[PDB]
C-alpha cells in the first residue's frame, strides 16, 4: 500500500519535471476527464465494499449462531434430562470440539491439539480419518442424542427439539464452508482493483497542470483514499482468510467453551 | 461529540483565515490549490460516508429489533403459560420473575454494569448467587426458567408438545441474547471509520486553501458550510456506534425494561 | 407546503442576489458554482440514503399489517378445517381476531377503541380489556384462552392446539413490531441537520449562481431548490405510516378488509 | 414505448428551438452555463437510482412469492403421495384446487374474470361457491383445507401428518397476502410523480443550457441524455407494478402454466 | 473474462481507438462547422450511467450469490438427512444406502438440468434401471427424484420404523431440497430484467463512441489513451451483468457445479461408511 503511495509521489515528480516538455508537443492531461473517471471508480468501490461487508457480517452471524445453538442444546439437555450427567458431559465435549474444529477448518490450521484435549482417542482417530471432520463431530453428537432416544430417555418430540439445534449447526458449517471455499467472483473485483491502480498512477500527470508543486500532496491524499477503499474491500471479502484477525474467532470458541463448562456445573471450582 | 464538531468548525474557520492571509505568498512560491481535485475527493468521501452511515444505521435498527423481540417472546411465553396451565399460578409468578430478571440482566450485560440489585429485588438470594457465579448471567436465567417448565413436564402437567411450545420461546430469547452479544462485540470495522475520519479531517483542513483562489474573502463561510455537512455525516455514524450505550441517541434500555416488566406483571394480574 | 414558502423565499433570495450583485467585488466576496456543486452532490447522496431508510420504515409498516390479514385468515381456516361443527367457538375467536385488528389501529392512531370493542365483544371482557394499559395484548391473551379451553375440553389435541398457537405468535410479532415502529423513528438527527443544510444550501445557492447566470438565476435556483426541498420533504412525509395523512396506510380500510375476510370465511 | 419516444423527439424539437434561439442570447443578456445543470442532473440521477432500487425490490419479491407457489404446491402434492399413496381421488381433488389457486391468484392480480379457468378445473358447484366469495383465492385455500380436514376426520391422516400439510397451506396464504399487499399498495407518489415531472422539465430545459457549448451538437447529446434519464424513469414506473402487463412485468400466464404442467405431470400418475 | 463478452469489449475498444484517431485528425474542422463537444455534458452523462451500472451490477452480483447459496443448501440438507437416518435408524443400512443414492441422484440431476445435459449416465450409475425409467419419464425428473426419496422414508413410516414425528423430521429436509429446486429453476428462467442490461449496453456503447470527440479538445494527442482507459472502465463494468448471467454455466467464473456435486457425494459416502 505504501509502495503505491511512494510510487505515486515519484510519478508526481516525474510529472513535474517532464511537465511542459510534452505539453507543447500536444500531450495534455486535464482534471475533468479524470474526475469523471474517479467518480465512476468511487461508485463502484462503494458497491464492492457493500458486498464485502455483507460477507463479513454473514461470517459473524454464522458464528453467533454456533454460540446460540450450543447454549440452547445444553439448556435442553439439562431441563429435559437433569440426571444424565454422563450424557451431558459427552455431548458438551462434542459441541466444544465442533467449535474448535470449525475454526481450524476455516483458518486451515491443525485441529489435533484441541480434539485430543476434548475427546477420547478412538473418536479423535475417527474424526481425523474423515475428510470432513467437523461434519463427523456433528454426526457423533447426533449419535449421543439418538442413543438417549433409543434408551427410552427421550421421546421422539424431545429428541426432535434437540435435532433442530443440530440442524442449526449444520447450517453454520455449510455457510462457513461456502464463505471460505469461494470468495465473491473476483472476476469483476480484480478488474476493478487494476483500474484503481492505473487511475492512481496516472493521477499526478492529470493534476500537475493545476497544482504544480502541490501535486504530490493532493495526489497522495486522493490515492490514499481510493487505495484504502479497495484494500478494505479486499480484507472484508475474506473473513476466514490467511491474513485475517483471528481474535474474534478464538474469542468465540473460548466463550462457548466457558459457557458450556460454567453451565454443566464444571466451571465453578468445588 | 458536539464539542468536537464545534471545535473543528472553529479550527476550519481558522484554517480559512490562514488561507486568506497566505494566498498572496501562495502563487510566487509555486503553490496552487484549485477546487476541482477537492471536488473529486469530496464526492468520493461523501459516497463512502453514505455507505458507512448505512452500516451504522442498520446496526442501530437491529439492536432496536432484538429488544422488540424480548418483549414479544416474553409476552407470548406468559400467554402460553396462562392458556395451557391456567391454574398453575405459582409457576406463572416464578417464570415471570425469571423473564423480568432476564430483561434487566440483558440491559446490565450490554451496559457493562452490576445486576446484583435488580436480581435481588426479583429473585431469592440462592438464585441470585447461582446467576452471579455464571460467566453469562442472562444464560443462567434462561436455564432456570427452563427448569421451571421442565419440572412442569416431569409432573405430567405439560406434555412433551406443550413443553416444546414454551421451549421454543426460550429459543426466541437465546437468539435475542446472541444477537445483542454479537452486536456489542462486533462494531462497524474500526479501519473504515478511523481512516474515514482522518480523511474527512484532512479534507476539511485542506479545503479552504483550495477555495481561497476562487472565493477570496468568502472562503471561511463556504468552507465552514461544507465542513459542517461533512463533519455531521461522519460524526453521526459514530454517534450510532453503541446503540446499547448511554447517550441521547442510544436505545432507552431502562424504559424498555420497565415496559417489559409492566407488560408481564399486567398479564399475571399484578400491581 | 413549506416547500411553496421556501420556493418563494428562494425567488426573493435570487432577486436580492441579482440586485446585490453590484456591491459584490466592492465587498470582496467572490462565489463560484463549483463548491456548491460539491456540496449539493454530497447533500443529495445523503438525502438518497436518508429517504431510503424512511421508505423501508414505511414498507415494514405495510408488511406488519399484511401479516395480520394472513395470520387471522389462516387461524380461521384452521378452525373451520379442524373443528367444522364448532361454530360458537368460530364466533368467539373471530370476534377476538377482528377486535385485535381494530384495537391495534386505535392504539397506533391513539384513539379510543371502545366503540369497536363493545361492538365486537361482551361488555364483561371489554372492561377487562380497557382496564389494561396494553389492551391489544390483552385481547391476544383472551383469544389464546378460547384456544386453550378448546384444548382442555379434549376438542383440540396438543398438536392441533400448537398449530393455532403458532398463528397467535404471528400476531404477537405484528403487535410488538407496530409498537416498535410507532416509538422508533429513523434518528431525527439525520432529518434535522439534513433539513437545515438543505435549507441553507437552497438560500445561498442563487448567490453562487448569479455570477454565471445573471437574470436567469431565479429560474435555475427555483428548479434546483424544488428538487432538494422535494427530496427532504419526502423523508419527513414517510416517517409515520400509521397516521392519517394522504401518504399513510388506509388503516380503517385495512381493518374493514380483515373483518369482511373473516366474516366471509365464517358464513356470518 | 408509446409516451417515451414522443418525449424523445419532442426533445429533438426543444433542442432545435434552443439552437435557433441561441441567436438572441447576446442581445437578451442570458448566459446559461452547463455546471448548474450537471449538479441538478446528478442529483436527479441519484434519486432515480434509489427509485429503481425500490421498484426492483417490489419486482423481485413478487417473483419470489410466485416461486413459493410452485414450491409449496409441489411439496404438498409430494406429501399426499408419500403419506396417502393410494388416495388418488384425494390426489386429484386437492391438485385441482391448487391449480385453480394459481389461476385465481393471477386473475385477481390482473383484475380479470376467472370463471373460465375455474370451470376448466373444478365442478360447477364449487365454481359458483368460489365466485360467490369476494376473496375467491382465499376461498379456494379454504376448500383445499377442507379436503385435508376430511382426510383427518376419517382417520386417514394423524394430527402430525395433517399438520405437515397444513403448513404448506399456510405458505400459500403468505403468498396470497404478499401479492395482495404488493398489488394494492404501491410506492408513495410524492416520489414517483414529483420526480417524474422533475425529470421531464430537466430534459426540456437542458438543450438551452447546452447550446452555449455545443451549438449544433446540442440536439444529439441532449437526446442521448434524455434517452438515458427518461429510460431510468419509465423503467422504474414499469417495474413497480410487477403483476402488470408491460413487457418488463412478470409473465404470470407462463408461471401458471408451468405450475399446471407440474402438478398434472403424466395424467397425475406417480410411482408407489 | 469469458468468450462472448471478451469479444465485444475488444471490438468496442478498437472502435474507441479508431474514433479517437478520427477525432484527433478532424478536431481542426469543428468551430467552422458549429459542432462542438465539451467534457462537462459527458461528465453528467458518464456519472449518471455509472450510478445506474452500480445498481444494476449489484443486482447481477446478488443473483450469483443466491445461486451459490442454493447449492450450499443442497449440501446442508442432505448431510442432515443422512445424519438423521443414522441417528434414528442406525441398523437400517439398506434404507440408508437407497436414500443416499436418491440424494446424490438429486444433486447430479439438478446439475444436468441447469446445464441442460444428459443425466442418464449418472442416474444409471446411482439407481436401478426401473427408477431411472420412472425419473426420466417425468417432465420434471429432479422433482421426481424427490418424490422417490419421499417414498423411501414413507415406507419406513408404514413399516413402523419411523413414527409420524421422526418421519416429519426428515420430510422437512426433503422440502429444504424442494426450496433449492424451485429456486434454481426460478433463477435459471429469471435474469436481471433484460431491459436494464440492453439499455445499459446501448448507452454505454454510444457513450464510449462519442467520448473521444468530447475529449479531443482537452487532450490533443493524449485523447486515445485516456479515452480507452475510460471506455475500459465503463465497458467492463457493463460487461459484469453478462459475465454473471449464467452462474450455472460452464465458464471459469461460472459455478463449479461438477466439483460441488462430487463434494456432496463424497460427503454422503463418508457419512455412510462407503
Ligand atoms: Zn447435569
Ligand atoms: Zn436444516
Ligand atoms: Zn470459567
Ligand atoms: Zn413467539
Ligand atoms: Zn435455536
Ligand atoms: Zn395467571
Ligand atoms: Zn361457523
Ligand atoms: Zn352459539
Ligand atoms: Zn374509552
Ligand atoms: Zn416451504
Ligand atoms: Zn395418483
Ligand atoms: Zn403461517
Ligand atoms: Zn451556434
Ligand atoms: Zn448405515
Ligand atoms: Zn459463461
Amino acid at each position: 500500500i505504501i509502495f503505491r503511495l511512494l510510487l505515486n509521489v515519484l510519478m508526481s515528480i516525474i510529472a513535474i519535471i517532464s511537465y511542459q516538455w510534452y505539453e507543447q508537443l500536444g500531450i495534455h492531461l486535464t482534471v475533468a476527464p479524470f474526475s469523471l473517471l474517479g467518480i465512476a471508480i468511487a461508485i463502484f468501490l462503494g458497491f464492492r465494499n457493500s458486498a464485502s461487508y455483507s460477507r463479513f457480517v454473514e461470517a459473524r452471524n454464522l458464528w453467533g449462531t454456533v454460540l446460540i445453538a450450543e447454549r440452547t442444546l445444553v439448556r435442553q439437555l439439562r431441563n429435559i434430562l437433569p440426571a444424565e450427567h454422563d450424557a451431558h458431559r459427552r455431548i458438551v465435549s462434542y459441541l466444544v470440539a465442533f467449535s474448535w474444529s470449525l475454526k481450524h477448518q476455516l483458518r486451515k490450521t491443525d485441529p489435533t491439539a484441541d480434539l485430543r484435549r476434548l475427546l477420547p482417542e478412538e473418536r479423535v482417530t475417527e474424526i481425523l480419518a474423515s475428510s470432513m471432520p467437523t461434519n463427523r463431530i456433528l454426526l457423533l453428537a447426533g449419535n449421543e442424542i439418538g442413543q438417549l432416544r433409543e434408551a427410552g430417555k427421550l421421546s421422539d418430540i424431545t429428541y426432535g427439539l434437540m435435532d433442530n439445534k443440530l440442524d442449526e449447526l449444520a447450517h453454520v458449517l455449510g455457510g462457513c464452508e461456502r464463505l471460505a471455499t469461494t470468495p465473491v467472483p473476483f472476476a469483476y473485483t480484480l478488474i476493478l482493483q487494476r483500474t484503481v491502480y492505473l487511475f492512481c498512477t496516472l493521477l499526478p500527470f492529470a493534476l500537475v497542470g493545476d497544482l504544480h508543486y502541490m501535486t504530490p500532496f493532493v495526489s497522495v491524499f486522493i490515492s490514499y483514499t481510493f487505495l484504502s477503499a479497495d484494500s478494505l474491500a479486499e480484507e472484508l471479502e475474506d473473513p476466514f482468510g490467511t491474513a485475517a484477525n483471528d481474535l474474534p474467532l478464538n474469542a468465540m470458541c473460548n466463550t462457548i467453551e466457558r459457557n458450556l463448562l460454567d453451565m454443566t456445573g464444571q466451571h465453578p471450582l468445588p
